């Protein structure tokens, strides 16, 4: 498989789930269908999505972790899915959630080869591979604010900080993407939990690196080494260059 | 006038600021054209949408309280207008932005009788008015969460907390509307400065009001008494009756 490949299937499951999820009312979407092997509840939003993705992939030569049915085939490419990033937005009618798939070369992210986010409310579409950095077909790349007085996504402020914006929108690879075409400075997931997973953040850390942006685990160190299995679990500190290096500090 | 009435002319104007808002390009929309009488920047988008709004207002007997504008007008039913929500979004292509109308038969918002939001991004329509609360003509109401450990949209956490979820979207105006039909526990603009504006939160306080929200100041005090004046700032408590004295200690 190669990152052409990759494009392909990316967008053939966009158009499945965005058909599957634009039927469902909200009334259906919002009901708790399941337990995710993840260990989060599987809403039908979330089934009828994975279905559909999952569908086109068992048909290529990988190994999905995805959220909702855990880890998946045999293949050597790696495929970190979340089926529908975003759900309890989608559930409400809240247009900020995404499909989100990154191919990997090995069970690493630093093996990874291709991102892929698509907004199944508005149709934008965010994608990288060795070229670059694309939103609807365009090139992108990051802010290059150096002042902590910045546009950040936050996840959580847990105190005063020094921002002009804060924004929290429900939906990590989106976000990682509006980071990553520089609508916003800065993105941060500082939970003390460390609550992202690996199909939440792959794709997004990915397109961002691709765009500009440097991207790191809490520390500053690297998030090569993240893995693409349901245990995996990350911090993110993600600015452009100038930026990153300060927010470091500010977090310590 | 009459309630009817102010549901046609914010009709009339969400159709002309639409349309204003969707010709225009990203690139235009983000250009600081001006200084607002609200003492921030105008943009290429505030401007389009508030002349839009106020071509349709100004064959009215009415007084505007806008946000680029100021105050314009004799007329003795006072109008709130933020003739564009969320304009950072809007300036990124992030979903999330509208336009917000309040009229009241006096300078006081307990003199308010409709109010109006419409998405602009997505076209969902918020009002109400006597009769109740309406998202795209259906009624609404409040959610019945009880625990404090629920759907928070909170302008801007300082410290650790204990909801299920926070979020924050940037538009005050439509994230009111999301606490109003039930979609957030709560909303919570609790800044210490008390930045909100009266056009900001009018429109979404009543339409939350009539769904069933309680909408009080930072100390339970109620609103009745904000004025439609550029000098009002607000900050606001609002859930449904059980939750809300909970989060009225919570914030101590
Ligand atoms: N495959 C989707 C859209 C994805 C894309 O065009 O990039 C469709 O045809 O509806
Ligand atoms: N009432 C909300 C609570 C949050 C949740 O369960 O995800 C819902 O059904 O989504
Ligand atoms: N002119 C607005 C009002 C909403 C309605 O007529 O239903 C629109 O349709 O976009
Ligand atoms: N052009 C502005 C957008 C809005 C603002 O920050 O005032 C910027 O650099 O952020
Ligand atoms: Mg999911
Ligand atoms: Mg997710
Ligand atoms: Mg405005
Ligand atoms: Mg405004």
């Amino acid at each position: 498989m190669d990152e052409r490949d990759a494009l392909r299937i990316s967008r053939e499951i966009a158009g499945e789930v965005r058909k599957a999820i634009a039927s469902m009312p909200l009334r259906e979407r919002v009901k708790d269908v399941g337990m995710g092997k993840d260990g989060t509840p599987t809403k039908a939003a979330d089934r009828v999505a994975e279905d559909a993705a999952l569908e086109i992939l068992r048909k290529e030569r990988v190994t999905v972790v995805t959220e909702e049915s855990g880890v998946l085939g045999e293949g050597d490419v790696f495929v970190a899915l979340d089926p529908l990033d975003g759900t309890f937005n989608a559930t409400r009618g809240i247009p900020v959630y995404s499909v989100s798939l990154c191919f990997s070369y090995s069970d690493k992210l630093k093996d990874a080869f291709f991102g892929y986010v698509y907004n199944l409310a508005t149709g934008d579409e965010y994608y990288a591979d060795s070229s670059g950095a694309y939103r609807n077909g365009e090139r992108i790349e990051v802010s290059d604010a150096e002042e902590l007085y910045c546009n950040a996504i936050i996840y959580y402020p847990d105190r005063k900080f020094p921002f002009k914006r804060m924004r929290i929108f429900g939906s990590a690879a989106t976000e990682l993407c509006f980071f990553a075409d520089g609508s916003f400075d800065c993105f941060l997931d500082i939970r003390p939990g460390k609550m992202l997973r690996i199909y939440d953040a792959a794709a997004g850390v990915f397109i961002a690196e691709k765009a500009g942006g440097k991207v790191t685990e809490l520390d500053g160190e690297s998030l090569g080494n993240k893995k693409f299995d349901m245990q995996e679990r990350l911090n993110i500190v993600a600015a452009n260059e100038k930026l990153h290096p300060k927010l470091l500090e500010l977090i310590k």
